[PDB]
């Protein structure tokens, strides 16, 4: 029996699913959520042996430990211990597509544990074992006797061991198969791992026990009154003396309580459920739960005899909230939500797919700190503690069935097949049975990228029947099928339609109004944050705020799935697809995170924070209008800090309390401000600061900001005449200009500034020359590969047009000495195989003060692909500690990703001017810069720049950040213009037209001077 | 055409049909029936089974058929004859003018049923006029109603032929036997004979 | 495995369901609905023996005919042949209500047939067996080798015998269980056969 090659067999002897149990035998412990002596953890050191196929495991292992086994920690994924390689594949399955069969070489993990059981557990009641996560399928033996089997890598499998155990020492044997028929439903875009990767526990329940319970909360029209209804089911000895008492607590106060014997209402001609009871508790003015204020009550479910003996108690946290879609809007407690969401896979760079409390808390803190209020469990039910944490800290959750068959062709081949209805049904029904009482879960999802099959329609209806309290969504088959209550596309653009046949991705604004459509639209995935991305993010937020039925979306995704590898010297480095010998693989497609694998933010995180702010600001005169986007709370932990500065020089600042009701406005009249007469632009910057620490943030946390230009005094003052005049010396090969301690050398053959001296020290390692290209970003490459070029990708268009290899041809190079300066004029043409792609005309004016004014005018052929940038570059000889600029910052910012940046005076260590994206590319740009200072140099103009120890050539040629090497000196790229980075998706061109350099003619000017 | 699913003896009747663990076995009884019979023109309505209460498994299966074969209505009488799992109100033994207001699953007079607040479906009894022995009293009452009310579109008599079995006496002479006649017990005696015709097709 | 006491196992190796087929290899014969030589009936005289439970069936029956078996007409209900009694219960199940279990005493009908196929069927193509109705569940063997299992007394169960067929005489062995977890979904008011 190859049960792992039969979708008709998804378990053997497995117990029914139910919500979290702990079988407390004391009600106060259940009320306080203290640990239960009846729920033990079997996590720790286990014994493990790897085999290449199930046929290789020896019979002896059922009864005795294998000498050659190792001791390892469980939970774990065995690839993380090095027994075999993790595989990174996106769409294409990791095994041959031949359902329901899997490879005969099927890595098999033999786990075993010798553990204790106290006789007391065996004198009465039932002892079960619980495996919260085993990937992908497994057989279980206890004391050498076969117990059962399970599939579905992401939900708990439980077995009754009552009849198999003995007092004292017992031994478990778990044979885990890497591949099974369940793998056809587990093709999510992530590392393919295996093992006992979630907790293992032993739970003692009494013979007469609570076998399931469901909590519902219904409200009156204004939410001032609610009824809590709790349906409780029992298994075991049914007798009239039994009762259930459900009590509801708010802290130490008992708010309501009801007791009843078993026996539910008559439901049909054969009667009712003699083994169930429904308690209804009235609760006046309940404290409501939301992500803004996660108010919770504690429901304790006591199973007891009427005369007072507690048999056992179970319990849960309850959040009073109503989720309903009405008139096309998704409402929470009667108000329309605005989903500031993110998709989050369970990933740790050292532990793989094993989740730990610290990591989950670290993730929720950072999410909330960055203005997220919702998370989608892409693409499977999560470790159970996740839900508890979202209930308590307050995040809206989309709980998703572990069903993804992306690699099938067509994508609904299995989901439309009734033979796969049974395996799919279990992944949906068992998730609902387990997670239906958590208030954080607000929407159920039927899985991901499995097309649209009749099995989705059947399952949509199942959930709508069993749980009317939450909408059900599902994106497959075109995002607006009959199996979804919410239009939930992935990567639909704001304004641009992408009319693919069958499953078009309409502009989200257009999609809402298609003939006959009325549902709300919340993207299940948008803003693919792969590498240097998040370009256009603000476009989505402006739309969400303007259109009521556009209720947000979930960014893809939270954290890069990079894994740690160690080099010869034993230093850690971030690996991606193929780095473990895995092939085929999808390379860096596993890193799409707002944060690196160790939780350090990528620069895009601050853009998300800012666009997701909960306060909107308008300025009129010196009156600030603050509007709150909270739906339920007043701004009771917030103050507004304001500062006025003249181009970086602070002039005045203050603080004012913010007191704005949800959806309300507050007007703030600022003080008679700073009105300087000196040149420069005045600017107002406001920040919302939370004075008090919270569960998720420290005191002084900044939650929102905004900046505006106030008055501008243009400079009309004339520089003093200089007491000098540069001298020019000419040779056939060069133009040399000298002025005091300074010297400039222009090569007449190449037409560029080849060297500059200060004091008598050389300043350049490479000449100053025009640059029209960039080391391609993930979004510029998309899915292109050398074995399979994608000619539509930006990088491929640039390559084919010759941008990377065009050579400068000199058309003119002259020198003139003026009254007080020397003027160098040049013109160059860049061509490729006959074609003139760009023309650069410039003047260099060096005056008696030592300043060099550079004016550049470029022409770009209308028929060549728009270039990545229009700028100059050079390798400076100096390496300095800091970079100080007056411009946008302080973090990396690009034209379509700079809303979060503020114009000010910034000063950072050189290293901060480089963003260590795992897959190297153009990075660290800062835009809107008016003055840049590095060592003895100052550059002034209105440009964008980056500066670092790595050339664009080096970044484009190196596949991993740890292989980069600082070059001599510092490479400076200063651009008049730079293309958008895009990111609406990372597999088709996504830079919006307005961010492409298509103007044909460009002008920029800089002044390079000393100090 | 009706799926082979009947769980009448459970208590309550939907014990299995509301249980997800029984969704797989139930699903094959419905899906395989549709896969086999969907091209027959005589089949005009699919039925999810009989006397198995109303469970969420019924809702799931109703939806599956509606997706796969929109050409035919789906009906199912369990759980009160007018549940979310049926496109036709299809009671069994609801009377013409007399209501039988049983708890949870009342059998309203069929004329009254049609007009309950919010109801708009057609009503065709899945079973009526139980033809057990000397019966069919009141048959004309149904017909007069069916003709007068557009939405009362008829019904299916219960039932065609008596389920009696041939036994032979000491003489070799055959006789019609019913429950208990074979030593089977417990049994429900003559309840197996409800037809309009005797087992050999002679009319009653 | 007592696959007959597990609702998650309703079949093993059963082919997908589909509309009536006849594999006509001549379009005009398909147009006229005439007989197809690729669709043969195995109805007629089979060999049969009754057992009190599946645990009583001898392994030998897989390979050889039992001498104590009788020759009977198939299709048939075995009660009609007098092997055990047909039961008439309306609502109350004919077995103890304890899903998914059935009585240890579970009447078992062992049917067998010796047959041969055309040479060309041994050569190529797919040869399946179709049982339009078996009540309530059954295991199938061909030439002593196990083929599959089916439930649902009222729809056809089909199995591919292609790999089991041999030149000359072949032997089907069909073990039919009176009761199975399928019986919990077959509580219609009618004789239990
Ligand atoms: O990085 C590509 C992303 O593509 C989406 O289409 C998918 O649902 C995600 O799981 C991820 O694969
Ligand atoms: O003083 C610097 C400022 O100059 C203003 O003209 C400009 O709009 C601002 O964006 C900033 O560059
Ligand atoms: O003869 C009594 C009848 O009762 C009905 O309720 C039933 O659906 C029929 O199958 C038959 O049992
Ligand atoms: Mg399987
Ligand atoms: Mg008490
Ligand atoms: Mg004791
Ligand atoms: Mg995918
Ligand atoms: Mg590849
Ligand atoms: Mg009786
Ligand atoms: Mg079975
Ligand atoms: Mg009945
Ligand atoms: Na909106
Ligand atoms: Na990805
Ligand atoms: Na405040
Ligand atoms: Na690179
Ligand atoms: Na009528
Ligand atoms: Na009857």
């Amino acid at each position: 029996r190859r049960d792992w090659e039969n979708p008709g067999v998804t378990q053997l002897n497995r117990l029914a699913a139910h919500p979290p149990f702990a079988s407390w035998r004391n009600s106060e412990e259940a009320r306080t959520d203290r640990p239960s002596q009846q729920l033990r953890s079997l996590n720790g050191e286990w014994r493990f042996a790897w085999f290449p196929a199930p046929e290789a495991v020896p019979e002896s292992w059922l009864e005795c430990d294998l000498p050659e086994a190792d001791t390892v920690v469980v939970p774990s994924n065995w690839q993380m211990h090095g027994y075999d390689a993790p595989i990174y594949t996106n769409v294409t399955y990791p095994i041959t597509v031949n359902p329901p069969f899997v490879p005969t070489e099927n890595p098999t993990g033999c786990y075993s544990l010798t553990f204790n059981v106290d006789e007391s557990w065996l004198q009465e009641g039932q002892t079960r074992i619980i495996f919260d996560g085993v990937n992908s399928a497994f057989h279980l033996w206890c004391n050498g006797r076969w117990v059962g089997y399970g599939q579905d890598s992401r939900l708990p499998s439980e077995f009754d061991l009552s009849a198999f155990l003995r007092a004292g020492e017992n031994r478990l044997a778990v044979m885990v198969l890497r591949w099974s028929d369940g793998s056809y439903l587990e093709d999510q875009d992530m590392w393919r791992m295996s093992g006992i990767f979630r907790d293992v526990s032993l739970l003692h329940k009494p013979t007469t026990q609570i076998s399931d319970f469901h909590v519902a909360t219904r409200f009156n029209d204004d939410f001032s009154r609610a009824v809590l209804e709790a349906e409780v089911q029992m298994c075991g000895e049914l007798r009239d003396y039994l009762r259930v008492t459900v009590s509801l607590w708010q802290g130490e106060t008992q708010v309501a309580s009801g007791t009843a014997p078993f026996g539910g209402e008559i439901i049909d001609e054969r009667g009712g459920y003699a083994d169930r009871v429904t308690l209804r508790l009235n609760v006046e003015n309940p404290k409501l739960w939301s992500a803004e204020i996660p108010n919770l009550y504690r429901a304790v479910v006591e199973l007891h005899t009427a005369d007072g003996t507690l048999i056992e108690a179970e319990a849960c946290d309850v959040g009073f909230r109503e989720v309903r879609i009405e008139n096309g809007l998704l409402l929470l407690n009667g108000k329309p939500l605005l989903i500031r969401g993110v998709n989050r896979h369970e990933h740790h760079p050292l532990h793989g797919q094993v989740m730990d409390e610290q990591t989950m808390v670290q993730d929720i803190l950072l999410m909330k700190q960055n203005n997220f209020n919702a998370v989608r469990c892409s693409h499977y039910p999560n470790h159970p503690l996740w839900y508890t944490l979202c209930d308590r800290y307050g995040l809206y959750v989309v709980d998703e069935a572990n069903i993804e068959t992306h690699g099938m062709v067509p994508m609904n081949r299995l989901t439309d097949d009734p033979r796969w209805l049974p395996a799919m049904s279990e992944r949906v029904t068992r998730m609902v049975q387990r997670d239906r009482n958590h208030p954080s879960v607000i929407i159920w999802s039927l899985g991901n990228e499995s097309g649209h099959g009749a099995n989705h329609d059947a399952l949509y209806r199942w959930i709508k029947s069993v749980d009317p309290s939450r909408p059900v969504q599902y994106e497959g088959g075109g995002a607006d099928t009959t199996a979804t209550d919410i239009i939930c596309p992935m990567y639909a653009r704001v304004d641009e339609d992408q009319p693919f046949p069958a499953v078009p991705k309409w502009s989200i604004k257009k999609w809402l109004s298609l003939p006959g459509e009325t549902r709300p639209l919340i993207l299940c995935e948008y803003a693919h944050a792969m590498g240097n991305s998040l370009g256009g993010f603000a476009k989505y937020w402006q739309a969400f705020r303007q259109y009521p039925r556009l209720q947000g979306g979930f960014v893809w995704d939270w954290v890069d799935q990079s894994l740690i590898k160690y080099d010869e010297n034993g230093n850690p480095w971030s690996a991606y697809g193929g780095d473990f010998g895995d092939t085929p693989n999808d390379r860096q497609f596993c890193m799409n995170g707002l944060v690196f694998a160790d939780r350090t933010p990528h620069p895009a995180l601050t853009e998300a924070k800012h666009q997701q702010q909960f306060f909107q600001f308008r300025l009129s005169g010196q009156t600030i209008e603050v509007t709150s986007e909270y739906l339920f709370r007043h701004s009771d932990n917030e103050l507004l800090h304001w500062m006025v500065a003249l181009d970086g020089k602070p002039l005045a600042s203050g603080e004012v309390p913010l007191d704005v009701a949800p959806q309300g406005k507050q007007l703030i009249e600022l003080p008679e401000l700073p009105q300087p007469e000196s040149a420069g632009q005045l600017w107002l910057t406001v920040r919302v600061v939370q004075p008090n620490a919270t569960a998720w943030s420290e005191a002084g946390h900044i939650s929102a900001w905004q900046q505006w230009r106030l008055a501008e005094n243009l400079s009309v003052t004339l520089p003093a005449a200089s007491h000098a005049i540069p001298h020019l010396t000419t040779s056939e090969m060069d133009f040399c200009i000298e002025l005091g301690n300074k010297r400039w050398q222009f090569n007449r053959q190449s037409g560029f500034l080849s060297q500059m001296w200060i004091g008598d020290k050389k300043q350049l390692l490479t000449p100053l020359r025009d640059q029209f290209t960039r080391a391609p970003l993930d979004n510029d490459i998309g899915v292109s590969e050398a074995t399979r070029i994608d000619p539509n990708a930006w990088v491929e268009r640039w390559k084919a047009a010759g941008h990377y290899q065009a050579e400068a041809a000199l058309l003119q190079c002259t020198a003139d000495t003026l009254a007080d300066a020397v003027l160098i004029t040049t013109a160059h043409a860049w061509q490729h195989q006959g074609k003139t792609l760009f023309i650069s005309r410039k003047t260099y004016r060096i005056d008696g003060s030592g300043q060099m004014a550079i004016t550049v005018d470029v022409e770009v052929a209308s028929d060549t692909p728009h270039p990545a940038r229009i700028g100059l570059n050079c390798q400076l000889a100096q390496v300095a500690e800091r970079v100080n600029w007056l411009g946008l910052g302080p973090q990396e910012n690009y034209p379509d990703r700079l809303t979060a940046a503020c114009f000010d005076r910034w000063d950072l260590p050189l290293s901060d001017m480089y963003t260590p994206y795992v897959f190297p590319s153009e990075n660290g740009l800062r835009c809107g810069t008016r003055e840049l200072n590095y060592g003895p140099h100052q550059w002034r103009g209105d440009f964008q720049f980056n500066i670092s120890r790595y050339s664009q050539q080096q970044l484009m040629e190196t596949s991993h950040r740890h292989l980069l090497h600082a070059e001599e000196g510092t490479w400076l790229n200063i651009d008049g213009f730079h293309m958008g980075i895009g990111g609406d998706d990372s597999w088709s061109p996504s830079v919006s037209a307005e961010f492409q350099l298509s103007a044909g003619r460009y002008h920029y000017q800089l002044v390079w001077c000393q100090k």
